């Protein structure tokens, strides 16, 4: 699909057989999501964004369902204020920027 | 142009006559450049990311030239680690987010 950016590109994405709502977000080089329970171990990351930076969970080699695409890699759980998409898993989709 | 996801979408703008490198960024509400010093009167504001909030300095009306395409809206200054080229201004260059 072609998504404008009148408003905010949130789109649906279905992950532990849940649905929530998050954002297409081509500034974040990684994937985080809020506050949930997700199988296997995690590993310690820190992520910098415009405020500072937040200590988030990694979990690797997760499925992911974005606008009914199926992706899967390392996804980032934590304090974020949204669910955040960002390229590790907008390349997989085949996601690009056009003007 | 089409601009793909594996590195982070950096492009050239032009500012005050100064030319910068900035983020295409379609998580970003507003446009917000390192402190630098910009024509008329400003607002103060919080804008809040990953890490929190951080004040910034709004300056409306202002003239930015994206990849050659020129654009007009408001531009917030402040202490941002890397330029950011938000929604704001991304719609007026036509820019779509595409998969
Ligand atoms: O922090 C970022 N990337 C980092 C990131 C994100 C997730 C995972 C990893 C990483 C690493 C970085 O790339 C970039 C900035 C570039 C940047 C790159 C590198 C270093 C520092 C900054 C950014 O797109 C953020 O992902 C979004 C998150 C979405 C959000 C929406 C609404 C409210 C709060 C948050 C954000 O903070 N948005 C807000 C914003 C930004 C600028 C001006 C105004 C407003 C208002 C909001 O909309």
């Amino acid at each position: 699909p072609q998504i404008t950016l009148w408003q905010r590109p949130l789109v649906t994405i279905k992950i532990g057989g849940q649905l929530k709502e998050a954002l297409l977000d081509t500034g974040a080089d990684d994937t985080v999501l809020e506050e949930m329970s997700l199988p296997g171990r995690w590993k310690p990351k820190m992520i910098g964004g415009i405020g500072g930076f937040i200590k988030v969970r990694q979990y690797d080699q997760i499925l992911i369902e974005i606008c009914g695409h199926k992706a899967i890699g390392t996804v980032l759980v934590g304090p974020t204020p949204v669910n955040i998409i960002g390229r590790n898993l907008l390349t997989q989709i085949g996601c690009t920027l056009n003007f």
